[PDB]
Formats: C-alpha cells, sequence, structure tokens
C-alpha cells in the first residue's frame, strides 16, 4: 500500500508551497471518486474519516474499506480521522493503523485542550503519524472569531502539533455569504509560529482566496459539503431524468464521476498535481 | 466472522422446505442494508456478488467489503459468486476465499457446461464451499424456454453441484408481464433430481407462486433488481423533496433503510426467520 | 480470536486468589508450548514478548506468529509486551494490538519513571488494555527491597493496573534459594491494593509462589525456566543422536518439556480451569 | 509482498540455465534464515512447506508465519506446496495463497496420477500459480529411471508447469554417492521441454549438480542437508555448554549455520543475483 505518514505530507507541502487536499469519505463510491481523482492528478491526497461516518458506517470498518480500494493505487495516501473530540476515538484511530489524526480540543478551555493535543501529539510523533490540533472555534454557516497569533504560538509550542486548524474566516458548510480570510492573519501565523497552517471549511471558498491562503503556509485544505454536493448533483441528473433507473453503476457511478471531477478540480487548485513524483 | 458454506446453508433450508434468500450488493449501504435485515430476522443469508459489481467495484474489494461490515454479525453469511462465465473468475472467487459459487455454463454446449461446471464443483467440494450451476437459459425481462426434468437429472449427476438453477418461469428484471412459474416441472424435479433449485428472476415474483416454489424444494432465491428498486426509491423520496439534501447518510440512509425493509420482507418470505437458531 | 485485555485477566485472578503466569515467547515452538499447555489446563494465559526476542524475531512479526497459531485455541490469551524501556516501542505494541504493555521505567528517575508510565497508562485505559510498570530495580543472579509508600505513590500517579516491585527476585538461575518479601508484600496488599506482577518467578520454590499469590501476586513472569526446558528436551534428543536431523523431533521434544513446565507453572499460579470464568 | 508465481520463477531459470533453490521450512528460525541468504544473495527462492511442517504447524500457520517474516523481504519468493497426496490439500494451498504446487500422484497409477495432477493444473493456470507433478517413484536412502516416452505423455496430458522425475536420485542422507541419469535428462530437454525438478538434492555432488542443470533442472529442492546444517549448528552450542539457555543463542546459531548452507546452496545454482532479472 502507498500509506504515507500525514506529516510527511504536509511538510513537503508547506516547505514547497502547495496544499495537500483533505478530502472527506462517506462510502465506496466517495472513496473511490477521491483515489480515482488522486492518481489521475498523480497528487499526494489525504482521506478524511470524520465524525459523520464513524456514526454511520464506523471507523475500522471504514478504514478497512479504504483498504480494499487501494490495490491499484500509487500515489501517496494518508488516512486522516477528523474533528475527534475524545482521546478514546484518536487512539482508536492510532491502533486502526491511520497515518494523521485531528484531535479537536477546540470547546475545552484552552488548557484542557493543550493537555489532551499534547497527549495525542506525543502518540503521533512515536509512531511516525500525523498530528493535528485546533486552537479556535469553527462553526458552521447557518473579528472577534479569528485566532490570535500569540494564542496559535502558545498552543503550537505546548502541544507540539504537526500541523494547526485555526479561526481564519471559514465556516463548515455551505456559505450563505462569501467568506473573506484573514489574511494578514496566516502572514503573521507563517512568520511567528512557523507551522503548517490546516483550513477547515473549504468548500465554497473562492479559488483566489484559496490560492492565496496557500502562499500564506495553509498546507491542508480540508474539503467535504462541496464533494457531498457534487456526488448528489450526479445521482440527481441520472434520477430526476429517469426515476425508475435501478442501475446503481449507473446513479451511484454518475454521482461518483461528478465527485471525481470536482476533486480533480481541488488538486489542481491546491497546486499538489504532479506531487506524487517527489516522494517516489 | 460467522461465515457458513453455502451447501450447509442451501441444505438445511432444502431440507425443512424454507430458502435462503440471496441478496445481490453493490456497495457499502446495500451490504449494510442486507446484513442489518438478516441479524433482525435472526436468519441465515447469502449475499450475491455479481458480474455487473465486479467490473464497478472487482471481486476482491467486494469481498473485503462485507468483511469489513460483519464485526457486528451473528446470524450464518455466505459470500457467492453470481453469474460467473469464467473457470478463472469463479477460481478467483475460491481462492478470495467466498462460500458458494456459481459457474454459469448456461450459454455454453452440454458437454462444455458440464465439464466446466465439474471442475469447478471438484474444487468446491474440496473445500467446503457451495457450488451452484445452471442448465437452461435464463434471459431478461425486457414453454420450449423451461428446462427438461431429464436435462436437469443428467446435468445434476454429471457435475454433482450442490444446487441447480434451472429455467422454470423467471427471467432477469422487472416483469413486463407477471411470470407463472412451472410447478409441475418443479415437483418433477424435486422426486427425480432430488437437489435443492435456485430460483433465478425472484424479483417481483408473485408472493403466492414464490412459497409454493419453496414447498417444491426451491431453497435458494435470488434477488437484486427489486432491492436496487427499493434503494432508489428511497434516495429518491430524500432528493425529490430536498434536492440540495447533501447529507449522504440522509438521502443514501434511506435507501438503505428502505431497502432493509425490502429484506426483510424478502427473509420472510422465503421461511428464513428465525432460522439463525438451527447452526449455533 | 480468543484474545483478552490483560487487565480483564488479571484483575479476575487478583478477585479470586490465583494468578496468570505470562511466559515469555522466543519462535513457533514455544509459542505452541504455551497454548497447548493453556488449552489442555483450560486456563487464561499471558504470551510476554520481551526485548530479546524483539531483537531477533522483531515485534510485529512475533504477534503475528501467536496470531497464526491461535486458530484451534478458545482460552483466554494476552499477548503482553515485557520489559519495554521505550515510550515508541510500547506504542508499537499498542499498534500492533497487544493486549497488555509493560513500560518499565524502573532505571529512570522517580519523576521520569511516573511520567512516562502515566502516559502509557492512559493510552492503555483508552483502548481497553492492561498496563504494568516497575518501580524498584529487579536484576539479574549473576550479579532492594521497594518501599510501600514508594509503590502506594508510584501506583497512585501512574494509574498502573498492576505493579512490578522489588520483593526479592531476580531474573535468571538462582544460584542461591530466593526467600520472598511477604512482610512487604502483606503491607502492600492492605495500602497499595493493586494487582502485584512477581518478576523472575523461574525457580522460586513452589510455596513461596503459592504464599505470594495469596499476599495479591497476580501475574508471574516465567522465561528462564522455559527456556531450559526447551534446552533440556532438544539435549535429549541430540545428546543421544547427533544426526538426528528431523527438527519434528528434536524440537519437539524440546516442545513437549517445555508444555509440561508450562502446565505445571499454571496449576501452581491456581489458574487451571479458570477459562470458564471469562466465557 | 514480494511474492511471484512459480511458474515465472522456474521458466525464467530455465531459459537462462540456473535453477531456483526449493528450501523446506520447518519453523521460525529456517524460514528467516532462508529469507536471509535469498536476500544477500539477491537471489528468487522458493520456500517449500511438506506434509512433515504441515503435520506438525499446520499449512495455514506455516504460510502466515512466512508472511510475518517476508517484511524487509525485497527478492522474489514462492510458496510452495511439497509431495501433497491429496486434492484436498493442494486446493487448500491454492486458498491460502501458495504460489506453487506438487500434486505427487507418483504412488498412483498412470491415470490416476495424469487425471488428478491435470486439475490442480487447470486451477493453478487459472491463477498464475506454478504448477509441478511428478511421474516415477523417488524413494529414501536407507531402503527406476523415469522413460522419455512416460515423461513426455504425463506432460503433454497433464500441462504442469515443472516435472520431477525418477533421474538418480533419493530423500534423506545419501549411503552412496548418487550417479544422475544424464543421458536421460538430456533426451528429455530435447523431446519433453519443459523445466525438471530435482527431488533428492540434499548430499548430491556439485558437479552433477551443476551438469543436470545445463540439462533442464530448474528447481532443486534440498531439505535434509539445511536441517543437518541447522541440528550442527544448534549441537555446537549445546554440547560445549548444556545449561546455555538463550534460544537466540542456541537456534540462532542453527540459523546461523542453516543460512550458510542456503547461500552455498543458491550459488551452486546460480539464482545469485537473478532477482534483478524480475524487478
Ligand atoms: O473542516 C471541514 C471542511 O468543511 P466544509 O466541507 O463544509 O467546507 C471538514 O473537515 C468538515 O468539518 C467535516 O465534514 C465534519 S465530520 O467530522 O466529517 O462530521
Ligand atoms: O438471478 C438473479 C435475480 O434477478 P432479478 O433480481 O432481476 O429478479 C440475480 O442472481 C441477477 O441475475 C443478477 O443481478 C445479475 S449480476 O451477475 O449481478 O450482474
Ligand atoms: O521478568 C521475567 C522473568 O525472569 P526469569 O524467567 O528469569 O525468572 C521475564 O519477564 C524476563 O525478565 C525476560 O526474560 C527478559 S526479556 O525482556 O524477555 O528480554
Ligand atoms: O524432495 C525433497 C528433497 O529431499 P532431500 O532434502 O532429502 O534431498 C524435499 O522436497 C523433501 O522430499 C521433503 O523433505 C519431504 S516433506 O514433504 O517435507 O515431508
Ligand atoms: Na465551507
Ligand atoms: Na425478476
Ligand atoms: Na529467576
Ligand atoms: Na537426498
Ligand atoms: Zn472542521
Ligand atoms: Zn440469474
Ligand atoms: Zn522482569
Ligand atoms: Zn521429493
Amino acid at each position: 500500500m502507498s500509506y504515507v505518514s500525514g506529516n510527511t505530507l504536509i511538510q513537503h507541502a508547506w516547505q514547497h508551497g502547495y496544499a495537500i487536499g483533505a478530502f472527506s469519505v462517506h462510502n465506496a463510491e466517495t472513496i473511490r471518486a477521491i483515489l480515482l481523482a488522486a492518481e489521475q492528478e498523480q497528487a499526494p491526497v489525504m482521506l478524511q474519516i470524520g465524525q459523520k461516518v464513524i456514526s454511520v458506517m464506523g471507523l475500522k470498518p471504514m478504514k478497512e474499506m479504504i483498504d480494499a480500494f487501494m490495490h491499484d493505487i500509487t500515489v501517496p495516501v494518508c488516512i486522516h480521522l477528523d474533528h475527534s473530540r475524545s482521546f478514546e476515538q484518536t487512539m482508536e484511530a492510532v491502533q486502526a493503523g491511520f497515518q494523521s489524526v485531528m484531535f479537536d480540543g477546540s470547546h475545552l478551555s484552552f488548557d484542557e485542550n493543550v493537555r489532551i493535543t499534547r497527549a495525542v501529539a506525543d502518540v503521533a510523533h512515536a509512531l511516525n503519524l500525523g498530528v493535528e490540533g485546533e486552537i479556535g472555534k469553527i462553526g458552521g454557516t447557518e473579528d472577534a472569531l479569528i485566532t490570535s497569533c500569540a494564542e496559535a504560538l502558545k498552543f503550537s509550542e505546548l502541544t507540539t502539533v504537526d500541523y494547526l486548524a485555526v479561526s481564519i474566516g471559514t465556516a463548515h458548510g455551505m456559505y450563505k455569504q462569501e467568506p473573506k480570510l484573514a489574511f494578514e492573519r496566516l502572514q503573521e501565523m507563517r512568520e511567528i509560529v512557523k507551522k503548517p497552517i490546516v483550513l477547515h471549511g473549504g468548500s465554497g471558498v473562492p479559488d483566489e482566496q484559496i490560492r492565496r491562503a496557500i502562499t500564506l503556509g495553509v498546507a491542508k485544505v480540508n474539503v467535504d459539503t462541496e464533494l457531498r454536493q457534487a456526488f448528489t448533483q450526479g445521482v440527481s441528473e441520472v434520477l430526476a431524468a429517469s426515476p425508475d433507473e435501478y442501475v446503481l453503476a449507473v446513479s451511484l457511478g454518475r454521482g461518483r464521476d461528478v465527485m471525481q471531477q470536482k476533486v480533480i478540480e481541488k488538486i489542481r487548485l491546491f497546486g499538489s498535481q504532479g506531487q506524487a513524483a517527489a516522494f517516489a
């Protein structure tokens, strides 16, 4: 299997001014869409297993499903636990052979966030897998919110996370108003924190703002909603036109194909196309 | 894992006048729908991997996906290769640890069908997995067709198949005209062939004809199209009502739930509910 | 697989006045000897993978070898990492699916021992596997006693599930007969109130083992004496027939004599028949 | 894993005037000896799992043990079932993911041998693994030659990829020096035109091996001589120190001496460096 530490991927992206796309998976077709995109683009990629799919499918089953679809894949892949709020769940992903974990202590006090994140990072460092933490809440779309540079620095130094999620103008879900990222804040963090930044709420952010953020040290861009939209739209083109089309290979296949093209588009936006060669 | 030879399942069904449902799988949600149904019904079940899903997902990946979803399953499960027209493909399923295989030589001459089916059966017998063969073409829905008792007997004795697919009034797909099964022919085969019969084209056959066929020795009923219809209808209830519902857990979840209820209905039709206790 | 948390095994032993034998494995035959013994005795067992076998065979290979021999085994089995002096190595055992780990910080300062042992314990608790730590050096026989207060403090700060302490044993063939610190064990039974692990279990007189178990020893580590038994079995064959090249015969005999030693230890420990308690 | 069809290995050897060594495994140390040898020599190798080790350790466990030791191996490896006299057992090896099988019908009538061997070969061809059959009994040394016409007929009716024939070898330690039937091998090279398997390869003089390989022997089976080497290594340690209980030392030495024997056989066979041809 071509599985690689998320730290190896993110640091290479960070050092060369591109980003790794971190694409949320939900089932078989979504896994295949992402992997086929990465393989086509000769790009390293992260597949994110988050809280919702863990509640529906289970953590270990989703890991095993990825494994089952890796047989023909040659590009660097990293399975990443997204938005974990439990030390136990994060350790379960470690035990199941994930290449990256996010412990999201962002709803905890500063001190508790630090304590658990550091514990998770010490395990990740020991086993050469990536660790992500978050300082500052990032909510849903449905000035004060922005993470300070000093807070990011202190959190970063106390936890030793490999890559850091901060609050910089994004939110999860379909954007009601177009977001405007805190570019000055990203630049400060690049100079002072000096760690790869993770952009949460990557779906629906204008392309130009993504490209700029990446030049300022965003090295991981999380995308979920926009892929689910693409998948759903592909399914709809089929079932709306032919409600009695019962061949799942056709209806879900189209969802898969449309999602694949979205993932290709994101890989290219992020600058990660061709970068598989850097890891061979 | 609670995996059991398809021969053990089918013979028990045959000996006690019920049938094992053989439910075609296509992806993660369809697997889960079938397994959750079987577990709820305390029923033995077959999961069929056929030609279409092998072309989309691959043979080994689908096997591995089933494995990944078996963690919480206690009822007897048998993974079955459906409609294989290649000795190689059938041997690949054997190598991948299937519990049952169908080599479908029905488009070959009688002698070639016999030759390859026998070869497949000798391997199946050696490894204690189920083997299914077919004599007589069963086409699509879109007197002469009916398999003779003598042909079924000769094929059966030359091949040593464990369970036998024959042409008895069904066809694959959505029925244009309601089918009428060849009940007299089934009764002859029960008395003379004396092997469990497999009913292909089980989707959309009237319940009463299914129940009667089972009393005449049909012990495996294959169902695919009707489950795909149920899955598709569940997805449609969601996406038609809310085209912008992008939570796959909701849209595909509903497909999964509606398919699960169809599978429950089929298990009960077939008489296999509660029969897990017979194998504990 | 019939794999069980080391904590489940040890707590049950501790509550019921018996001990789990923790038998060191080295290769295929030694694994099978221990498993065949446990199955015969219907006993829960720990198989210990320690530093020596990790250097020779590798951590993950030895884990996978145990897995390969578990096909016909029904009794509770716990794979346990022995004498780990590295957080990394201990995390590797966790990642490879061990059911128990010992982080042995006994060569570190009290504070460092506590710090790393606690980190290890938090991971073990999260994943429902056993954690063992050690306070007090336990050396070799070729070459003292842990205080009750130190054992208590270490135990409460680390949250280990079972605790190795220095109570008069040593690793290796004993030159002189050991005498266990029974008074100290008894204090610990009342004050520390955790299952105790006895290191250096090889060659300890049976009656001292039985008494130690009543005072709260719930895990007894045995390695040298099994390797002696294995080596003696091989010798009976090769000394008698130097040209006996059938390994099934020479190493088979090592395996059989080792199996009987393991049976003897299981029965000494009181763990025979106890598989029933965990079904 | 660097696992390769036995047919790919043997055909390449046959085409290039060398042979693949087929080394019998018995346990962890013997597996590692063979693999470490192959890796050192950058040689393709077969590891043979035969009847004895199946009775002691089990077919699937030995397969899984090899898997566990392949983590650091880069050279072509083929796991091969040796001396199977059962269609069921041969199918079990196929199901467990072996890269080559021998169905040995040599104690059956010609017709039965053909029937079962052909059935086995059809499965092997379907799954791209090697198939070996045998025509002519090959016995033991403690206790003849296959005709060219019989070898041809058997070969054409079974479609085996490589063929074991009776050409003057026997299993075990040779009492008297063997003399291979070189004239008969040479006939077969021109007429049968299939890679030949040499059973009873232990103790065959080096020069006779080299000549046999030029006449189309492309697989040489070696077991007894490796078990001798392993046993001699163990003896050097236990005879000198009966109380040496460190298995890493006693069995380690067996492993080291066996490794050197395997290196010697690889080089004899001409397979050193040949890993390059398959990358
Ligand atoms: O931060 C993210 C990007 O968000 P958008 O795609 O909406 O822009 C992801 O990492 C999601 O937050 C994730 O879907 C929630 S769960 O853990 O998967 O349940
Ligand atoms: O015989 C069957 C029942 O048919 P219906 O469900 O239409 O009534 C199945 O066994 C199918 O024939 C199968 O879907 C084709 S493939 O091999 O899966 O591609
Ligand atoms: O403590 C033990 C008992 O010692 P005895 O058998 O001599 O009485 C074991 O747990 C050993 O200490 C172990 O062999 C060392 S290593 O880690 O396996 O290298
Ligand atoms: O043919 C062989 C070479 O014999 P020598 O090493 O004595 O020369 C091997 O293939 C053996 O025949 C094998 O040990 C028997 S078993 O099947 O492993 O029990
Ligand atoms: Na968003
Ligand atoms: Na139908
Ligand atoms: Na000792
Ligand atoms: Na010989
Ligand atoms: Zn997020
Ligand atoms: Zn059909
Ligand atoms: Zn010790
Ligand atoms: Zn032989």
